[PDB]
């Protein structure tokens, strides 16, 4: 009847060192609250044997490609075990920024101006026509991917091309954005509970996080809400996080959700957490209490 | 070495029968058209071992829960073995009707009216509520769960509608109540980057191709299916089904990431109508796997 728990890090995407701490400190916190959880490297351990070598439940501690993308999550419902965070779809959906933006734009949820571009119309149309795409968005742009590199600001109309260039080669699909002056918040969800949020201050020169997040409590209380649709409109369920950027006016606009969040005793969502009152075991114990 | 290539058929779901068909004729297709292609009724043989079995790609004609939903997507993934049809993404987006919605009326395409309900609203509002709600839909109404039929029904008179929302609220937490089109429904193949011939569907069933549309409607919804499908981020193959309203509008109902290849199927009958054999339909759909 007790439940063998595995705890999958590491793996081989570009995150695996990351990966490799949220997973030992998540093995740690579990075991401190009593779990029978054993670490699994899948980078040397195939997931698609979890069943086979006894395990009744899974908490996923991977990042990036073959962990928050979809394709794991799919590995385990076939294999039919419960596991830690979203399922398939919004695994997946949370990694294609277009469509993440408009789901959340068909629910008026605020996100930042913005043009999409395919490959069909970068061919079609010249520079001038695609300076005339994008004047509605003003001035500076960020150009980006769809699914970081590839990334550019654009601070006038002629440098918009070889930003387009950049983009294109590493996706089909490109997005280009009206700035927005900052800064970045991350809210962090745990089941139904909105966590306190955090600011963000990216370095010039490291990255510095404050908890309590500086915002007044309104702004909070509306950041929270807001944080909360987002997380729901994509289908996400168990855990999470969601980005925010502020713009100069105040107002709040929605990035992107992480549907695995880092777990390593410097990581967000350990720091929020602990903000809300929760250890680091209790934590990770809820978690895994949201999958079944 | 030629490449091996498995066929998956059968399976567990409620399809099962319908697929051992699909891939029966895929397989003979398959063998016809000069590829090494191997039948796999993953029923008794575990998806997980592709790979340590030989083979180096993969067609699927799995239909339903485990076959086009995203779950086995993830798996081949997983192996790192090529496969048709749609990837993880689009192949479980296309299973949500309520996102799957909210992704085309975003980009401007045009869907029927509806309205969505979760748990907690049907769980606060009263029946009169509920019938206030969707009252700008007119009658009647269809009301279905966002996820995959078995908690669907039409409603008649706002009396019925809570019947049907308990119902509906068996199977799911999310429920969409949409307006009734008056018809006639099209489905719409698409093979890469190329749309086959339109095949009207009339329940009593009957499909025609040609459709019997305009030249200048078939182009329209020609365009308007690509950008459905394009929509979604599927690829490979799959269909478009597309209604239209009393004045001939087009309306988007859903995509099918892993389509029916009995003989007797609409993917088939269009490709037939395109001057395609099935041989060459489903040669056509693995090359596109890669
Ligand atoms: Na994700
Ligand atoms: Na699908
Ligand atoms: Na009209």
């Amino acid at each position: 009847m007790a439940e063998k728990v595995a705890v999958l890090l590491g793996g081989t995407s570009a995150e695996r060192e990351v990966s490799l701490l949220s997973g030992q400190a998540v093995l740690a916190g579990l075991k401190e609250a009593g779990i029978d959880a054993y670490g699994v490297d899948t980078k040397d351990f195939p997931v698609t044997q979890l069943k086979e070598q006894g395990f009744d439940k899974v908490f996923i501690a991977l990042h990036g490609r073959g962990g928050e993308d979809g394709t794991l999550q799919g590995v385990l419902e076939f294999l039919q075990l419960p596991y830690t965070g979203s399922g398939v779809m919004a695994s997946a959906l949370t990694m294609d920024k277009l469509r993440t933006k408009l789901v959340w734009q068909a629910l008026g949820l605020p996100i930042s101006p913005y043009v999409a571009l395919n490959r069909q119309q970068f061919e079609t149309l010249s520079p001038e026509e695609l300076v005339a795409c994008v004047a509605k968005l003003g001035l500076p742009l960020i150009v980006k991917p769809s699914h970081s590199v590839g990334m550019s600001k654009v601070d006038h109309a002629s440098e918009l091309q070889k930003a387009l260039v950049e983009a294109f080669q590493h996706d089909s699909d490109v997005l280009i954005e009206k700035w927005l002056s900052g800064p970045e918040f991350t809210v962090a969800i745990l089941g139904d509970e909105v966590l306190p949020s955090i600011r963000i201050q990216p370095p010039g020169v490291k990255t510095q996080y404050f908890c309590p997040s500086g915002l007044s409590d309104e702004s909070e209380q509306q950041l929270a809400a807001l944080a909360l649709q987002a997380y729901h409109a994509l289908d996400c369920s168990g855990w999470g996080r969601v980005d925010v950027m502020q713009d100069r006016d105040g107002h709040f606009y929605l990035l992107e959700v992480n549907t695995s969040p880092g777990m390593t005793s410097h990581s967000l969502v350990p720091m929020a957490a602990r903000q809300y009152g929760l250890s680091f075991s209790q934590l990770v114990a809820r978690i895994l209490m949201l999958a079944d």
